[PDB]
């Protein structure tokens, strides 16, 4: 269950949140397949509320109507034909899965949905699925609210309602089975795994049973026996009768510590340094590498509407961001998903954005195309941040860097350091207030190596810097504090 199941030499998902189906196929085959991208996590494919007020969030997504393959980003017609043209070229996709609830209880009842169906909130009634009253915790929940109101008592935290969402009787074999028959329509049509969301609200015991109902990846694209790659959506940062480990019976799950440490690190927060990183992962109490499902911001906290707090980097922290990406692309702990989002009018007021609702690019409320720049960038406001040089390589280089150990970590004490994986990559890190000058023990063989970060190997030549490694494995790195980038990652595939 365990296993992303991407090509051998593919090692990291990316988020091409709110993007439309027929965008991602050509991504796949202009962009994913040749950069070495392992698949794509899209957004929930399923019919959901439409919500005017405000217009057309991005959260409306989360808030299922039907199990109808008919949203904003295309019908199952275009979704089929991505997942199709997708898998040809060997870039995978996994699929958000919105199953431990329904909409919002106080939504109106009517039409108001992505693809027409009819639904009623306040009767439980979700026919073109079909859900009624009785397939609903409504009966179930003990809080006076109906909602989940206390953290510290995991019972409620799994029976209520999450902010007034409908909460589905997951107990149900009725319910598991609608929940299956949707998951197996999706494996069926060649989607390689899924993201449960809202994995903490729903039942250990519940998901397994599900997970059971599911079918092995179409043997058309995948040898027999392949089991659908499960990560569950799992906000723990400790505190919490509830603990992420428990969920390590059905597959992976997310580590919202990650991401949270990291921001905090590299931003320098209560005294933190880069130089405590030498011991990243299982030693920071973060789950087990093989059950991890790591990223330095998802959609979700990126806009403040997730765990991780302020401290979690962005786009916005342009260069920042960058370097907390490297560091997790080049370090073994996990499975690395990258973010690709899109631009919206951050309003900060009084600490909060106001504007932190906003659906993707649209007009009038029609998702925008995703348009390819000369350079390689996009427009109609898509950030494309896996489309960045720095990230875009940095992905590659943990292709490359695939099974080598983590090795010959350095750092001075403060905020520069560096390590390498086996004899097939290293990186540096100059997050000092100071210059770095110094040579270093890479574990590289002799050799003129591409720093993929400030350039590209082109034709036998480096267009940015280029680090020079002799025969004892060493070699000298400069970094200025003032750099773009304050960081120099080369390769086994960089090597001139
Ligand atoms: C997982 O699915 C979620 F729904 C729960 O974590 C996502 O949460 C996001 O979407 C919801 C649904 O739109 C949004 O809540 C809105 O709707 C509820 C119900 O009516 C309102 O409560 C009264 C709430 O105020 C609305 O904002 C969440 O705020 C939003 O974070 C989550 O991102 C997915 O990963
Ligand atoms: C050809 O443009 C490159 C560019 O040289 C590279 O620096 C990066 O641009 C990012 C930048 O790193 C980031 O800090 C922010 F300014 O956004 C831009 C992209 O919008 O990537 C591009 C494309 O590879
Ligand atoms: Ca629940
Ligand atoms: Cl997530």
């Amino acid at each position: 269950q365990y296993s992303p199941n991407t090509q051998q030499g593919r090692t990291s998902i990316v988020h091409l949140f709110e993007w439309r189906w027929v965008d991602i196929a050509l991504e796949c085959e202009r962009y994913l397949a040749p950069k070495g991208f392992g698949g794509v996590q899209v957004s929930p494919p399923n019919e959901n509320v439409a919500i005017y007020n405000p217009f057309r969030p991005w959260w409306e997504r989360y808030q299922p109507v039907s199990y109808k393959l008919c949203t904003r980003s295309g019908n199952e017609d275009e979704f089929r034909n991505m997942v199709t043209r997708c898998n040809n070229v060997g870039v995978r996709i996994y699929v958000d899965a919105v199953i431990n609830h329904m909409c919002g209880n106080a939504v109106s009842a009517g039409t108001s949905s992505t693809c027409g169906s009819y639904f009623n909130p306040g009767s439980r009634d979700f026919p073109a699925v079909p859900y009624s009253g009785w397939d609903f915790n409504d009966g179930k929940c003990k809080t006076g609210s109906g909602d989940i109101e206390n953290y510290n008592d995991a019972t409620q935290v799994r029976d209520c309602r999450l902010t007034g969402l409908l909460d589905l009787a997951l107990e149900k074999d009725y319910v598991r089975s609608k929940i299956a028959e949707y998951m197996n329509h999706l494996i069926d049509i060649g989607v390689a795994g899924f993201r449960l969301d809202a994995s903490k609200h729903m039942w250990p015991g519940d998901i397994k049973a599900i997970l059971d109902k599911l079918h092995n990846l179409n043997s058309n694209w995948f040898p027999a026996g392949s089991k659908p790659f499960i990560y569950q959506e799992v906000i723990d940062l400790g505190g919490e009768p509830i603990k992420s480990s428990d969920y390590f019976g059905n597959g992976r799950v997310t580590e919202f510590k990650y991401g949270a440490k990291l921001g905090t690190v590299i931003r320098k927060w209560n005294g933190e340094k880069m130089s405590y990183l030498k011991n990243w992962g299982e030693g920071w109490g973060f789950v087990p590498s093989d059950r991890a499902l790591v990223f330095v911001d998802n959609h979700d906290n990126q806009r403040g509407h997730g765990a991780g707090g302020a401290s979690i980097l962005t786009f916005w922290d342009a260069r920042l961001y960058k370097m907390a990406v490297g560091f997790m692309l080049a370090h073994p702990y996990g499975f690395t998903r990258v973010m690709s989002s899109y631009r919206w009018p951050r309003q900060f007021q009084n600490g909060n954005d106001v504007n932190d609702w906003v659906g993707p690019p649209n007009n009038n409320g029609v998702i925008k195309e995703v348009t390819i720049n000369p350079d390689t960038t996009c427009g109609n406001d898509w950030v494309c941040e896996h489309r960045w040089r720095q990230i875009r390589n940095m992905v590659i280089f943990r292709n490359v860097v695939d099974g080598q150990p983590f090795t010959n970590w350095y750092d001075n004490g403060s905020n520069q350091v560096a390590f390498g994986r086996g004899n097939r990559g290293f990186i540096v890190f100059n997050n000092d207030d100071w210059s770095f000058s110094l040579t270093l023990q890479t574990g590289l063989p002799a050799g003129t190596y591409c720093d993929v970060i400030s350039g590209d190997k082109i034709n036998g030549n480096c267009t940015g810097i280029k680090i020079y490694v002799s025969d004892d494995g060493k070699a000298h790195f400069s970094i200025s504090n003032s750099a773009e980038d304050p960081f120099i990652a080369i390769h086994a595939e960089s090597k001139l």
